[PDB]
């Protein structure tokens, strides 16, 4: 099977948000709303925003998950390659085997789904602190997009669903992820293509 990309708000109004970090040749991680495209170096931080209207129930969590993008592999496990699931780079709560952790929180939780083998973290859906006005989650991807036997050059979405305490879907955003050495120049490449 493939999990849904479908864009849902929910009750809460639940959205993704994004850094505006521009395209030097010395940045680490890019956000391309063109593109809906995320542009980033290998095992750096992340940023991703969570924003909702309303706050939503105590033991909602936050999951994010890979997919291929091009149907063709959509029904393909999204995992780290031969090389990097053998580089003992573990931070002692991530599986080696997962393209996405999250840094630095000690509650995130690691699922190797039991029916579709498919890998995804989530964590607690914390609200914002005083004087912010959303939470902000820090991701890692940890192949590049380039890996061979791995994501081998096939573009991949990141999926990141609201869930309650049951793993009900209560929100859905999703984009489309780039690991690679220079983000800035791979996204000013790719927006001009688009244009
Ligand atoms: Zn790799």
């Amino acid at each position: 099977s493939v999990p849904s990309q479908k864009t849902y708000q929910g009750s809460y109004g639940f959205r993704l948000g994004f850094l505006h970090s521009g395209t030097a040749k010395s940045v680490t991680c890019t956000y391309s709303p063109a593109l809906n495209k995320l542009f980033c170096q290998l095992a750096k931080t992340c940023p991703v925003q969570l924003w909702v209207d309303s706050t939503p129930p105590p033991g909602t969590r936050v999951r994010a998950m890979a997919i291929y993008k091009q149907s063709q592999h959509m029904t393909e496990v999204v995992r780290r390659c031969p090389h990097h699931e053998r580089c003992s780079d573990s931070d002692g709560l991530a599986p080696p085997q997962h393209l996405i952790r999250v840094e630095g929180n000690l509650r995130a939780e690691y699922l190797d789904d039991r029916n579709t083998f498919r890998h995804s973290v989530v964590v607690p859906c914390e609200p914002p602190e005083v004087g912010s006005d959303c939470t902000t989650i820090h991701y890692n991807y940890m192949c590049y997009s380039s890996c061979m036997g791995g994501m081998n050059r096939r573009p991949i979405l990141t999926i990141i669903t609201l869930e309650d305490s049951s793993g009900n879907l209560l929100g859905r955003d999703s984009f489309e992820v780039r690991v690679c050495a220079c983000p800035g120049r791979d996204r000013r490449t790719e927006e001009e293509n688009l244009r």
